[PDB]
């Protein structure tokens, strides 16, 4: 296909959850647009000084009342969500993936996109790397591994508030299976109800390129496999040497998704 040349702005919006895609759909949208994607990735590695800015965000978000019309107090919650978002051309994860109803205003020419997977493979997938449970020993070794990277105690308010606020719970026994699972087909099922059809595509692990880039009306990027990276197991991989090395810098050439 011919070469065009793209607007920097959100482009793609991801509401799917996290564990369910979202790493490898921010590479294959970096592969497809050649500017960032924001992810939860994104916070830990370049923008850390955003974890406070998120937190205001959600604190303030109740305030938002669904347009149209737009009211004032809506429009100064938007604003420091683009300003956020700025330089980036998709979204994906936790935190944005809860505002992807306020996403779909700010940037009306933005498609939709929903990761999901089965209940029980996400489940699983989150309390290995998200959130394990309290009891859990390998809760003490994932906390030693994020504090290698800087990452303390606002990060996983951070990680708490913004899934309460995708479920839209005002609080969250995070030790319970039951209510997580039945958090996330309600998630999975309310966004399939509130966006237009014409504006979302549901994506299932596996489906690789070609449904993803037809919605986008992008060529598949040639030679290029769909990635297909972030395994637990790989994140427990990298939680045990985050332990042994005790910096990021001596490990990341292990790592080459980092
Ligand atoms: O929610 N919004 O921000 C919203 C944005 C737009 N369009 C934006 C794109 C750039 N200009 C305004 C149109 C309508 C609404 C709300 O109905
Ligand atoms: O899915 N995730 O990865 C995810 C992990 C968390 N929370 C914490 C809890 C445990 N800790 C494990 C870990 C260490 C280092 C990295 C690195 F790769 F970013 F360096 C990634 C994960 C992260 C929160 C949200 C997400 C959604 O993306
Ligand atoms: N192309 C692909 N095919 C199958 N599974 C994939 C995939 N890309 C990512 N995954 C799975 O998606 C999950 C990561 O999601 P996220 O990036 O949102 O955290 C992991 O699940 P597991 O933890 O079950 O391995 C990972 O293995």
């Amino acid at each position: 296909g011919a070469m065009i040349e793209s607007s920097t702005t959100i482009q793609v919006i991801s509401a799917g959850l996290p564990r369910t895609g979202t790493k490898s759909l921010k590479n294959a949208l970096e592969i497809i647009y050649h500017k960032p994607c924001y992810h939860m990735f994104e916070i830990i590695f370049n923008k850390q000084s955003d974890i406070i800015k998120w937190q205001n965000l959600i604190h303030d978000s109740h305030m938002i009342t669904t347009p149209p019309p737009l009211t004032t107090k809506t429009i100064a919650i938007y604003d420091k969500l683009k300003e956020l978002l700025d330089g980036y051309i998709a979204t994906t994860d936790l935190p944005t993936c809860g505002f992807y109803k306020d996403l779909m205003n700010i940037y009306p020419n933005a498609k939709v996109l929903l990761t999901i997977r089965d209940k029980y493979d996400w489940l699983h997938s989150l309390r290995k790397v998200v959130l394990p449970k309290s009891n859990d020993p390998w809760k003490l070794k994932i906390e030693e591994g994020d504090k290698v990277l800087g990452l303390n105690s606002d990060f996983y308010k951070l990680t708490e508030d913004s899934l309460k606020f995708a479920f839209q719970k005002d609080d969250l026994n995070f030790d319970d299976d039951q209510v997580l699972l039945e958090c996330y087909d309600e998630y999975n099922r309310l966004v399939q109800e509130t966006v237009p059809s014409d504006r979302l595509l549901v994506l299932r692990l596996g489906d690789g390129w070609e449904p993803l880039c037809k919605f986008l009306n992008v060529e598949i990027p040639n030679g290029i496999d769909y990635p297909c990276v972030n395994s637990h197991h790989q994140m427990t991989q990298l939680t045990e040497q985050l332990i042994k090395y005790k910096s990021l810098d001596a490990i990341i050439h292990m790592f080459p998704d980092l």
